[PDB]
């Protein structure tokens, strides 16, 4: 019937009651976001005097435990971050409120998935892509320091949000599915629109699966609509191939799940498997044509706009390719994507 003294409901999650006051501290205004986690609450600080977001997590072992490590790697993350200038978001403080991890964190504007939203799935200036794009580079340059290491293995537009609602500035979220470089733990990781080659066919993952995620995502802020929105892995793989091509034979020869995709053909190269129910042929639906570098943007709609030339589309294509290059070791990492022609 009434489970930890009636705080808690079926799914082990407190149940929020706008207005509450926690531990003659916190206000609490409403409920904004809920997952997997537990919950993400509105609440006012009287100790501070700010808004916070106080992630609340489920009264439950399994999801303590993680939020536990997520609690270690941001910590770390502070002893680093001195001055909030590496586009992370700031874990504050911790403690224990009727038996819930309580994370508070500062408060933001919406993600990237409601700005998308607001153009109805069309999206925003290149200009305003290059602002992103160099501040997502940094925060990633800044998760790759040895000492840290930490991969994300989440990035998406729903975990990058907005600091002021009239401002460009940038934050990253939810390291609680976050891993340090080491032995292989897990194999399905990341969301399946901006999961990398590597990881769909189950091979040797490190730092650069984030960079592919971005790759994915700063496309989908210009077009509006995902680069690859794949059903199941085998159209995700096939809709890379649309666009990328064939993977090289070396990754391929070497891939555990190759062929779940894949079939290897007699005379030593790499084909594609038939399926149940029309694709285009590897790499015929070219970057170029997508982002329309010739013809006035996606879709036409940025024709005539300041910073929309050929000669800006092409370091924008150049940056996303070099980004999305199939291979982990020779993919681009965030100290040449600072360098790139394209924040200049
Ligand atoms: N209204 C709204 C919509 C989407 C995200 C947020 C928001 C604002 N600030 C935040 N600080 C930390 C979070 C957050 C995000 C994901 C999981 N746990 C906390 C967080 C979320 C707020």
């Amino acid at each position: 019937k009434v489970y930890n003294d009636g705080y808690d409901d079926d799914n082990y999650d407190y149940i929020v009651k706008n207005g509450e006051k926690w531990m003659d501290r916190y206000e609490i205004d409403s409920l904004i976001g809920k997952g997997s986690f537990g919950q993400v609450v509105k609440a006012y600080d009287r100790v501070e005097q700010e808004w916070v977001a106080i992630k609340i997590i489920k009264n439950k072992k399994a999801f303590l435990n993680q939020a536990q490590i997520e609690v270690r790697l941001l910590e770390l993350m502070n002893k680093h971050d001195t001055e909030m200038k590496y586009y992370i978001v700031h874990l504050k403080r911790h403690f224990m409120f009727r038996n819930h991890l309580c994370l508070v964190f500062e408060m933001l504007s919406y993600n990237l998935y409601d700005l998308l939203r607001n153009t109805n799935f069309r999206g925003v200036s290149l200009n305003l892509t290059r602002k992103f794009a160099q501040q997502m580079c940094t925060a990633l340059l800044f998760l790759a320091t040895p000492e840290l290491s930490i991969i994300h293995c989440d990035l998406k537009p729903e975990n990058i949000l907005l600091c002021n609602p009239k401002r460009s500035a940038i934050k990253i979220v939810d390291f609680g599915s976050s891993c340090q470089l080491g032995q292989r733990i897990y194999q399905y990781i990341q969301s399946r629109f901006y999961r990398s080659p590597e990881v769909l066919l189950g091979m040797p993952y490190d730092l650069a699966i984030d960079m592919w995620s971005l790759g994915c995502i700063l496309v989908e802020m210009h077009t509006g609509e995902p680069l690859f929105s794949g059903a199941n892995e085998v159209d995700q793989m096939n809709k890379i191939v649309e666009v990328l091509g064939i993977p090289p034979a070396h990754i391929l020869d070497q891939a555990p799940k190759a062929r779940k995709f894949f079939e290897k053909l007699p005379d030593g190269t790499w084909n594609l498997k038939k399926t149940k129910d029309e694709y285009k042929p590897p790499g015929t639906r070219k970057l170029h044509n997508i982002l329309g570098v010739e013809t006035g943007g996606p879709g036409g709609r940025r024709a005539g706009e300041s910073g929309h030339t050929v000669a800006d589309y092409l370091k924008f294509k150049d940056l996303i390719l070099r980004m999305l290059d199939y291979d982990p070791k020779t993919r681009i990492q965030p100290y040449y994507a600072l360098q790139h022609s394209f924040f200049k």
